[PDB]
């Protein structure tokens, strides 16, 4: 693995470590590199990606975890598939999409989240998994115009037999802008795994809003914005978010334009039904997938 990979170009720094474009036997791969003092972050992400039966077309393709000693210090590596478009955030900043394109991005995202969330029962069993930091910067766009989900480092895994979670969750681990109301106000019951699934759904609703803005019909579309761009600072605090989302009870604005088009009407209805304050009221990822699959056929 690491011995035979050559780093070519720095992509960016995430929560911990740095992502690079590298070449393995001539083929582009992505490499996330951590220092020795970040071993816990590296290990936990490696552990999630090595979950039995995890691989899926809408989850980032994991190749290997490894160590590389350069002669002075040790680097801890994760290696994955490389996607030239990069993140959905980058993609939506650079491009507009068609109705077809929008549905493909939304459906693929929902399909990946439904797979994450779904327990697969059997001898080779997959636990249900919640992401805890879903956002457009953590979703990649493939050449074929579908998405796959990345940064599984903060994920939690469910044991169905006991209704327990594999780690002891801390409060408010993810990106503040995308935190669900119950995460912002700390009312979430973090002994209840379903609560983490429901919080992911709220975040996916925000991502859908980002996509729909860029859906261009007759040359008409909105400019790229992050959710709540109109209400909070860049790099918002929990308190700034809580005042908007919990107290004033605002959600991203749904433009009037989105009523002129069946696909955009279906997307807008999904968003509203991801954004309820009470997590139990929100749609499931499986139900969103079904709705978009049917829309995708019509
Ligand atoms: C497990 C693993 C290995 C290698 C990269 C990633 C990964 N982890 C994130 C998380 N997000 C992220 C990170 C840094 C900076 C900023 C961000 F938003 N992205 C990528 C990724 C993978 C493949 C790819 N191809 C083109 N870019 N690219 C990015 N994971």
């Amino acid at each position: 693995i690491a011995r035979t990979i050559v780093l070519q170009e720095s992509i960016g720094k995430g929560r911990f470590g740095e992502v690079w474009r590298g070449k393995w036997r001539g083929e582009e791969v992505a490499v996330k590199i951590f220092s020795s003092r970040e071993e816990r972050s590296w290990f936990r992400e490696a552990e999630i990606y090595q979950t039995v039966m995890l691989r899926h077309e809408n989850i980032l393709g994991f190749i290997a975890a490894d160590n590389k000693d350069n002669g002075t210090w040790t680097q801890l590596w994760l290696v994955s598939d490389y996607h030239e478009h990069g993140s959905l955030f980058d993609y939506l900043n650079r491009y507009t999409v068609t109705v077809e394109g929008m549905i493909k991005l939304a459906l693929s995202t929902a399909s990946g989240l439904a797979h994450l969330h779904m327990e697969i029962v059997g001898t080779q069993g997959k636990p249900a998994i919640a992401h805890r930091d879903l956002k457009s910067k953590n979703i990649l766009v493939k050449k074929n115009g579908t998405c796959c989900i990345a940064d599984l480092g903060l994920a939690v895994r469910h044991d169905s037999a006991t209704d327990t979670i594999d780690i002891a969750p801390n409060h408010r681990v993810g990106t503040k802008r995308y935190m669900a109301p119950e995460v912002l106000d700390d009312s979430i019951n973090m002994k209840h795994f379903e609560s983490f699934k429901r919080a992911d759904i709220y975040a996916m609703g925000l991502v859908f809003w980002e996509i729909a803005r860029r859906c261009s019909i007759g040359g008409i579309h909105e400019d790229y914005q992050l959710p709540y761009y109109d209400l909070v600072p860049s790099d918002p605090s929990v308190e700034e978010m809580r005042k908007v989302v919990c107290e004033q009870k605002l959600r991203p604005n749904i433009p009037n334009r989105w009523q002129s088009c069946e696909a955009l009407r279906v997307m807008a209805k999904i968003m509203r039904e991801c954004w309820y304050a009470n997590g139990a009221a929100r749609l499931t990822a499986l139900r969103i997938k079904k709705t978009l699959s049917q829309l995708s056929q019509q």
